[PDB]
C-alpha cells in the first residue's frame, strides 16, 4: 500500500 | 434590406475573429459543434470567391486543460492532498496554440481548404518593412485561395488583445469588413442580464457612447474600443453572436443583424 | 566504452535538431517512417527521465508541396501550357509550419506525449528580458514533462539557420548535449562521394580544421560553424545520421558513433 | 412535466441512431458542426453515468464523395467530355465506413471517450449463439465505459435498414430508450411541406395509423415500422430532429419534445 | 538475377500481410516508424501501377492497450490493490480495429492514397454468391486505384488466422504474389536463436518439409501451412522481414531475398 | 469542349 | 484522505 | 498540347 500511495498514476500503468 | 447595410453587396475581403468564449466550451475543452459550424461557414464563403482571414484564440485555455491533465497523470497520490501550484501561462499558450492549429488543420482538410498559421507579436509591428512584407505575404496567400489564421505569439512574448490585433490587421490589409464573433447577440446599452437593456442595431459615436454602462481579455470595453478604431480607420465593423454560424451568411446577405460601426452612419443616422 | 564519450552517463537535458533532408522525403512529402521512428525514440527518452528539446524544420518544403497542389487544383487547363509562377517562400513556410505541427502533435498524442510549439525570430533575441523569460518558460515546460519544439518563424520574418538557432538555445538553456541529425553518417574530411574521404570520430579545432575540403540552408559549413560555437560555449555537440533512429539511443549509451565537438578534446586527444 | 414522459427519470441504457440526412451535409461532405454537437452531447451523457450505443450511417455518401474525387484526379481531360460510369455502391460503402470511423474516433478522442466499431450483417443474426455472444460483448463494453458504434457491413453484404438494425439491437440488448435522430422535428400526420399537417406528440397505433398519408433508405414508412416494432417489443421510441443537439438532453430531462411510441400509451391516452 | 525469381517481372496484383509483431511495438503501442515505412512503400508501389491488397492485424493488441488505459483512468485507488480482471478479447478487438483503421487512414491520406476497410468472417465464405460478389467489389476498388485493407471481424465472430485469410483472398482474387511480412528474416530450418539453423532461400515440399523443427496466432507452423496452400493453389508466396520496408521493393525488383513457395520449384530445383 | 478547356479542375468537381 | 483513497482518477480531474 | 489533353490530372502534378 505504501508503494501505491507513493506512485504516480503513470507508474500504475507500467507493471 | 435597409440601406444601413448596403455595403454588404461589394464586400470582398473580410476579417473574422473568434473569441475564447466561442472556441472553448465546458471544462476548457474545445467546442466541437460551434467551431465546426464556423469552419463550415468559412469554407462555404471561401468557395464562393471570398478571401477570408481568421484571427482565432483559445490557445491559453486548451493549453491549460492539457497541462492539467499531464500534471494529474504524473502526480503521486500523496500529492493530491496538498494543493497544486498554478500553471505557467506562457507554457499554457504554447501547448494550446499547437493543439488548436492541429484541430483547425484537421477540419479544414476535411472541408478541402488550405490554411496557414501566422503568429505575430506586438514588438514586430514597430518596423515599416515588417508591415509592407506582411501585406505582400498575406496578399499572395489570399490570391492562392488560402485562409490565413493569425494570433498573438503568447509563448514567446515579453508582455493589446486579439480584438486590437484584428483591428490592426484589418486596417493594415485594407479589408472590407471586420466581424467580431462573441458569445452575445451584440452590443447592449447595459448588461445583457437585466431587462432594461435593449439591443442596439447601429452604433453612434456621438450619441450612443455616454449612456452605455459596461460592467466592472478586455471584455466588451476593449471590443468596443477596437471596433471604433477599425471604423474610424475605414473598415466597417460588425459584432454578432458566434453561437449560430448562419449569422455570417446573414451578415453577408445584407440582413440587419448585429451591431455596426461605420463612420458614414452620421449620414445614415435614422 | 572509450573515455572520449564518458559524458554520456550524466547528460540530462539534450537538444535534438532534425534537418529538412530528414523530415522531408520523396516529392517534398513527409518522410513518415523516418520521422516516426525519431518520434518513437524521443518519446522513449522522455519516459526514461530525460528532458528533450526538438528544433525541427521542413516547414518550407511541405508548404511548397501543399501550395503547388492547391495551385494545380485551381488552375485552368489553358494555364497548364504556359509556365507557372514560382511560389512565395514565406507563404510556403506559413503553410508548412502548420502542417508539420499538426503531424507532430498527432503522433506525439499517439505516443502519449505532450508537445508545445515555440516560434522565435532573430529580432526577438536582442532583449535580455526575452532570453530570461524564455529560459523560465522552457524550464517550466521541461519540468512539466513536455517536449518543446522550436523553429524560426519564417512566415513573419523580415529577412541564421536552425543549426545556429539550435546552438543558441542549447547555450542559453545550458543543455548537456546537442545532437544534429543529418542525412550523412557524420562529418567527413572531404565529400562523402569519393573513397578518399574517411569518417572522423573526434573533431580537433587546431588540427582538423585545415584539411577539410567542403563542397561549393548552410550545408555543412554552417553546421560545423554552429557546432564549434556550441562546443566552445560549453555544450558538447554530436553529429550523426538521422536515417537510423537507434543512433540516438546508441549515442546516449556511450557508444562511439558520429562526430563530436568538445573543448576538452584537447586533453582527450588520442 | 407530463406523465407521458415519466419514464425519462429511470432510463439508463439508450440507443441513438443518426440518419444520413444528419451526418452528411452539402455536396456529400461531412456535416462537421451538426455531428460534432451530437458527439459533444453523447460524451456529456456518457460522463453522467449513461451507457449509450450509437448506430450511425453516412458511409455510402462519404465513400461516394471520396471515390468521385479519386476518379476525377485520375481521369484524363479527354475523358471528362464523355460521361463517367456510375460508381460501385459496395466500394463506396467500404471507403465511407473507414472515413466515418476515423472521423468519429478523432473527435471522441478529443472529448476523451473511447469508442468501438461493430459491423454486423443480416445473415449473422440467424444464430442464437451470435445473439448471446453479442449481448455479452456489448454488456462488457458498456461496463467499461466505451460507446459501441454499430452499422451494417455494406462492403461485404450479399444483399433491413439501420432503423431496423437499431430496433433489433435495442430489443436484443434490452435498452431503456431508442432515439431516432432525423432531419425533421418529428412524425407528421402528412407531408411536412403543407400547412395542413400538424405535429404529433404521442403515437397511437389504433388511432393514428390510418389518417397518416406518407409520400411516395426506407424514408419515414420504414422508420415508423421500426419504431412500432421496438415499442411493441418493450423499448419506448422517440423521434426528434437531429439538427439541434440539445434535443437529446431535453428528451432525457423529460421535456415533451418529439414523437413517442409506447405500448402503455393506451392507458396514457389523453 | 537468378531465374528462381523471374516471376517478379510480370507480377501485377499482390497481397501484403502484416503480422501483429510488426504493427505493434513496445507496450502494445503502435510501431510508428515501421508501419509508416511500410505504408510509404505501399503508396510508392500503388503509384507505379500496382494494385495492392493489405491484410493487416494488430486490432486486438491496440484495443487492449486502450481499454487498459480506460480501466486505470476509471479505477479507484482502493481497487489498484486487488488484482484487476482480465479484459474481454472481443471488446479489445472491437476497439483496436477502429483505432488501427483511423491511423491507417490518416497516413494514407498523408501519402495521398484512398483506402477501404473490408472485414470478413469465416461464416460468410460458405456462400458462392459471397465470393463472386467480393471478387467483383475488390476488382472495382482495385481498378479505382484504392487499396483494400482486410481483416477478420473479431468483434462479432462466434469463434483460421489472417495468414489463412490472406491465402484465401489471394487464391480467390487470383493475385500474382503473396508477401508475408514477419519479424524474422525468413523461414529457418530450426529456431532462429541457435547458430545451427541456416536461412532457406527456396522451399521444397518434398525435401525441406521433414528436417524443419519448429518450436512448441499460429506461429510459424500456421504461416507455413498457409503459404504452401497458396502456392499449390497457384500464387507464389514470399516470406520476408517486415522490419525493413525496402524488402518489398527488393522483392519486386527480383532480388533474391526471403523464402519462396512455388509449385514450379520442382523444375527450378538447384 | 471550349468550356472544359477553360475550366479549373475544381470546377469539374462541381456539376 | 478517505475521499481521495475512494476516488477514481477521473474524479480527481473534476473539481 | 496533345500531351496535356491526354494527361491525367495527377500526371500534371508530376513533372
Ligand atoms: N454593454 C454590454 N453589452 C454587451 N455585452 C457586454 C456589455 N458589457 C459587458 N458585456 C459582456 O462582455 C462579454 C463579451 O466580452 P468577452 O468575454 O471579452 O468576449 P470573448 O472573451 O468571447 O472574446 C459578453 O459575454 C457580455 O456579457
Ligand atoms: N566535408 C563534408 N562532410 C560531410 N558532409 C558534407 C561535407 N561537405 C558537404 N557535405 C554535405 O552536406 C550535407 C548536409 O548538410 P545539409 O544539407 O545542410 O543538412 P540538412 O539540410 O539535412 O540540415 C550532406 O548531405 C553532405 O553530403
Ligand atoms: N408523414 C411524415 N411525417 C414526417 N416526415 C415525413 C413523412 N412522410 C415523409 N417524410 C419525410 O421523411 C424524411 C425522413 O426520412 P429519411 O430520409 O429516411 O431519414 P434519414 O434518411 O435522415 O434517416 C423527412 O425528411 C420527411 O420529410
Ligand atoms: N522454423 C522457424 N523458422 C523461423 N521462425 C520460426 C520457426 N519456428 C518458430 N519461429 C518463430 O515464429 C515467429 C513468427 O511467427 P508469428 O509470431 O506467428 O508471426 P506474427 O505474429 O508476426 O504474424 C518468429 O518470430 C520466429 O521466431
Ligand atoms: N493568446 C490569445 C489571447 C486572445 C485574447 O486574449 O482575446 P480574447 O480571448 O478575449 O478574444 C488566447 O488566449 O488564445
Ligand atoms: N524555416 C526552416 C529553416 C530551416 C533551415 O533552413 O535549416 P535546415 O533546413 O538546413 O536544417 C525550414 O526550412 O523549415
Ligand atoms: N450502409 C448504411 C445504410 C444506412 C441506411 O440505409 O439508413 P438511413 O441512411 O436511411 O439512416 C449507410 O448508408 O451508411
Ligand atoms: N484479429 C486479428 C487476428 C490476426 C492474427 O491472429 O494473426 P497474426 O496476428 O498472427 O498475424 C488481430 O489480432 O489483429
Ligand atoms: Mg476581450
Ligand atoms: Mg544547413
Ligand atoms: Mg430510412
Ligand atoms: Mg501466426
Amino acid at each position: 500500500y505504501r508503494q501505491l500511495v507513493n506512485s504516480s498514476f503513470a507508474d500504475l500503468q507500467k507493471p
